[PDB]
């Protein structure tokens, strides 16, 4: 048996394995190179340009997070829009909501999508319910013509190297702030405080520059680079993202298995360092 | 250059690695091998057995948990025992208490202190202080004889094979018991949620039968497998530690770079599913 090595000058002097117990599909996609692999350990793993996506183990700690965040903290989500996400995840946590009605997804490369309703039922399950649109863009050309706006944005992309490049700046952010309610939110994979502050400073740098309250919060997720990651979030209003609005009772939810309403809180509790890095941007 | 990747029965089919700028010490101690390198992007690092003890970029993320947890709820600690901790790191953290009265330290293996003391300076520095005693020995018999009785222990091990095979035990919890003040406090590694929840059910399991109040609390620190490690904390009066009873306002504290209040409490919210897997213990 092989292994699979996660090296990337994203994170260099590391790299994370998994040893493979075979591979399922290859293939070059129009905007990047797509794995797919059962792991002897952490079930199946998703790769897409030799980094990591997901796996089947742990997926449910980054899904689980980056969705229940925003929506326990939105009063009555109608309309959400998900940046990335080709894996389905996070629309299906969103799908657990009753009361939204409409979900989008803008995703670049279709290919993510048609993979993972193959080879990952139990993550692209929630493209069978009839709220869900796709489709096939960058978005950072769908949010610039796009004539709904939205309640909540959840922008789950890859890395900046490859298609997400357009997804970390300036811009991007302000399309994002056009696209959302007055009282709209959004929460974006924003890395790992352990190795790309320089990042997180320009992140954090960029929705300043627009919303009245940006927080970050850190998820343990075991195979992303440094077992984390954290989700920048963007609020209009001072309240913010760190106290939900409601409780997660009904049957929908009783399966979850990492948020909580404590939960919630705790992830925007960060480390000393991060705290004196972040102040005075 | 090299790369130096950390396998183990104990994380079978997962591997983490880190590139090696050059070796500085290899050698097989009476206990276990030793080695030494200095990484390219993590500093330096100290492996015993094949398994990775720390290192210098985000050491002070386990020694300041392991040490600052119990030592803000602990009213007026005189007296501390540290089980393991060979490199010195939570003995540098316990030395900024200057109420402390005597610091001993029980590690079986002198060839931890001795590279530490030469090839890691800012971690075995606390070595120096008048307060600090150690004892070579195995700290199941150390406990099984020592007349004083602790404050506060904090038991900084390596994991389960090896020479800490004695301290994941019944019968090491209850010298733990005895050894403690009627009001002590005890903390152990406690390993990774991701993976060991058969270890970390046995070990409340174990601390249960004795102590009034065991909890778990959870540290990012992306150098052990997962990225994450957790604290087994023991007490015997109904309050615990998740929280402090001061906070850390001297100049001693300043340089602190994890540790702070709010991140005492926040570490002790624990993900949904290992709050279902501990119930019923
Ligand atoms: C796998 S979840 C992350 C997803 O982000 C998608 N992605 C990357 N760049 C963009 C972009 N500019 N617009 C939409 N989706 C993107 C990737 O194709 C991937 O499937
Ligand atoms: C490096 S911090 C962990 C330390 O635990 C020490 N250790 C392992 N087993 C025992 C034991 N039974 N008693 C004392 N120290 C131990 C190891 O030698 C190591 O230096
Ligand atoms: N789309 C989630 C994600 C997070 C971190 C990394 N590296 C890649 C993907
Ligand atoms: N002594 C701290 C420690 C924690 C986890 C592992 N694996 C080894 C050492």
């Amino acid at each position: 048996k092989k292994w699979f090595s996660e090296f990337s000058i994203m994170w260099p002097g590391q790299a994370f394995s998994l040893k493979i117990k075979k591979i399922l599909y290859e293939t070059k996609s129009k905007y990047q190179n797509v794995l797919v692999f059962e792991s002897t350990t952490y079930g199946k793993v998703l790769v897409l340009d030799g980094v990591i996506q997901l796996t089947e183990k742990d997926e449910f700690a980054y899904h689980e997070m980056m969705t229940h965040v925003p929506m326990t903290v939105s009063k009555e989500p109608k309309n959400v829009l998900v940046v990335g996400g080709g894996d389905g995840g996070i629309i299906r946590e969103l799908c657990k909501y009753k009361s939204v009605e409409n979900i989008d997804i803008c995703e670049i490369d279709e290919t993510v999508i048609e993979v993972s309703k193959i080879y990952f039922k139990n993550i692209s399950c929630g493209y069978e319910d009839k709220r869900v649109n796709v489709f096939i863009e960058d978005a950072s050309k769908f949010l610039e013509n796009v004539t709904n706006t939205y309640d909540v944005i959840i922008v789950d992309s890859s890395d900046p190297i490859g298609p997400a490049e357009t997804l970390f700046n300036q811009n991007f952010y302000e399309k994002i702030y056009n696209a959302l309610k007055p009282n709209g939110y959004c929460v974006a994979q924003c890395e790992s405080l352990w190795i790309h502050v320089g990042t997180i400073k320009n992140m954090i740098g960029y929705a300043k520059k627009l919303f009245k309250k940006v927080e970050y919060a850190n998820i343990s997720i075991p195979t992303y680079p440094c077992g984390c990651i954290g989700i920048l979030c963007c609020s209009k209003t001072d309240t913010g993202l760190t106290k939900p609005n409601k409780k997660l009772e009904s049957k929908e939810f009783a399966d979850l298995k990492y948020y909580n309403y404590e939960n919630h809180s705790a992830a925007f509790k960060l480390p000393a360092f991060l705290l004196k890095e972040i102040e005075n941007i």
